[PDB]
């Protein structure tokens, strides 16, 4: 896929459902911290605030399908 975007999108598609708490197609800082919790963890929208702002490319302070995709992808990059 060049960026394992295919295999990812696949899951990201079904996952998006979860990631999208509000269900407005947009993943709010909360929506992000929400999922994380489902992973047992218990992060704060604050810490995630720095992330959302980071991932947020369009510029505003929120995530999205294409936005998050980058986050996750770039996630493995960092590591
Ligand atoms: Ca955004």
């Amino acid at each position: 896929a060049d960026q394992l975007t295919e295999e990812q999108i696949a899951e990201f598609k079904e996952a998006f459902s979860l990631f999208d708490k509000d269900g407005d197609g947009t993943i709010t800082t909360k929506e992000l911290g929400t999922v994380m919790r489902s992973l047992g963890q218990n992060p704060t929208e604050a810490e995630l605030q720095d992330m959302i702002n980071e991932v947020d490319a369009d510029g505003d302070g929120t995530i999205d399908f294409p936005e998050f995709l980058t986050m996750m992808a770039r996630k493995m990059k960092d590591t």
